[PDB]
């Protein structure tokens, strides 16, 4: 993931981006294909263009270009507000409740042995693995949280 | 990131246990308490309890039980969303316009490019390495999404 100042570095620049996002997008797209023309070829719409004027008039490379910036701004908006999601739970666990990584480790173990204990045939290696990926992947995103904080070593 | 069918295990399991989570929550109390007594330190308002029968009996642990839980349902709930968002686009990418990884790095260049000729003194180092890393780790996840749809190139 990315730090809260990272995240705020992020957002900032793409502001710049919006305000002339068309422009952006035009010279983003004609950068990618003068630099590397064989990414030109997977664009049948405009492939037959052959110099940077001809890609700067074209209105339909253009368009293309706002909307690759625009789709890709709501994707970067979404994965900052995603990153977001567990700072207030991390917050109280860090500094009310004073809760160790290693804690969430056992409550994670406790669920996984609960869940195989009440369903049996229901709960198999794959659904465990499964399980077991996921709570791992919850348990990094609070220590990063406790990073944010001041929490590391 | 977990795979497609990884979630729908994981999602398929939380169903069960939101069948019963009160029960469900008061047995992985119980399991993290029993396994890990240290744990049960952290709970003032019922950290005195000793016996199973006592945990068993105890309102307040049932109580903070489902709390957990239904927190805990709500997170994995929408992580799953959050991985699911960039399915359309990786299959458009994967499979309509054939647009190998490579590629999203060139784009990711002429960005980062393209912005910092833009953007003198308001691209810095420290904001260019948050955008790089932010560019990255979408590739990262187009390209697990790739992986689901069993795309190599
Ligand atoms: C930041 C990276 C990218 C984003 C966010 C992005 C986004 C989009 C979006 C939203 C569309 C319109 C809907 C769709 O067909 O899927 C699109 C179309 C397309 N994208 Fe991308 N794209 C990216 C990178 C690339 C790259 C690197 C290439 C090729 C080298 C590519 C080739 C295309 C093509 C050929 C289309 C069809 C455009 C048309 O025919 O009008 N994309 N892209
Ligand atoms: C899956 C892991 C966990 C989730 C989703 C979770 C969620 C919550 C939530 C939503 C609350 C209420 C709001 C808040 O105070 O932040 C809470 C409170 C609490 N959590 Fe957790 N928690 C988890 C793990 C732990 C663990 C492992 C411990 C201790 C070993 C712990 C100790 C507490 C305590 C002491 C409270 C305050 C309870 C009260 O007021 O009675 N939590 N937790």
């Amino acid at each position: 993931g990315l730090s809260d100042g990272e995240w705020q570095q992020v957002l900032n620049v793409w502001g710049k981006v919006e305000a002339d996002i068309a422009g952006h997008g035009q010279e983003v797209l004609i950068r990618l294909f003068t630099g590397h023309p064989e990414t030109l070829e997977k664009f049948d719409k405009f492939k037959h263009l052959k110099t940077e004027a001809e890609m700067k008039a074209s209105e339909d490379l253009k368009k293309h270009g706002t909307v690759v910036l625009t789709a890709l701004g709501g994707i970067l908006k979404e994965d900052g507000h995603h990153e977001a999601e567990l700072k207030p739970l991390a917050q109280s666990h860090a500094t009310k409740h004073k809760i160790p990584i290693k804690y969430l480790e056992f409550i994670s173990d406790a669920i996984i042995h609960v869940l195989h204990s009440k369903h049996p045939g229901d709960f198999g290696a794959d659904a465990q693995g499964a399980m077991t990926k996921a709570l791992e992947l919850f348990r990094n995103d609070i220590a990063a949280k406790y990073k944010e904080l001041g929490f590391q070593g």
